């Protein structure tokens, strides 16, 4: 029950393995790739020096084909993020309302440093028994 | 923009893998581990001649945590405030994940049996062959 109130950043679950990213110049079909390849629902949208600047998401593929364009012309005009030091209880609520499946980490200037997924917060509860 | 009209009982795109079930009886802590083995995020709830009965999210088990996780699956559902056939069409289903905001969706037959699954990722395999 106190392990709710404690930052995430101290409960050894954030990975910073399997994220790569896209770019506002990244082709739409190049990012449907890594999403399929790398088993992620979700790709982060960051700039040159790292800023997260917006998610590409699997959702968002299949509102565009009710291709090539890149991933900023695919959401030009159409209808999520945590810091280590957020706690799990205030995190796992924001992941029911949005419903996703990886909560990208930033730092204290929004850049990426790494990537909380839902399967690491119920290994961790699976854990929690024992 | 013709396959959109087509059933997705035809589009080779749902499978009968990865699909292990629970029961009203399972309790969540197992289901928990079905979750993170099958590297999924929901389980199809199915009886004992297997009918599709409900369906359990992983977005459940953090509402249990605002307590001991042994409480069947039954039980949880009563503490929160999908589907399809082979003949939908692949447009009202992909309209409906989105709106839904699921991973997969379990596929069942005219009885309401299980029968198999439609996953996120299945789709989108089949749009990047698209590159025809």
């Amino acid at each position: 029950t106190h392990f709710l109130k404690i930052p995430i950043g101290d409960l050894n679950i954030i990975t910073q393995d399997n994220m790569k990213s896209c770019q506002m110049t990244t082709p739409v079909i190049d990012v449907i790739q890594m999403l399929t390849q790398g088993r992620v629902s979700s790709v982060p949208i960051i700039d040159e020096n790292g800023y997260l600047i917006n998610v590409y998401e699997a959702y968002d593929v299949l509102g565009l084909i009710k291709l090539s364009l890149s991933v900023g012309e695919a959401l030009m005009r159409r209808s999520y993020t945590c810091t280590k030091n957020d706690k799990l209880s205030t995190i796992m609520d924001n992941i029911r309302k949005a419903r996703v499946h990886r909560f990208f980490v930033v730092d204290d200037v929004g850049r990426l440093v790494g990537v909380l997924t839902l399967s690491d917060i119920l290994k961790y509860i699976l854990l929690g028994s024992n």
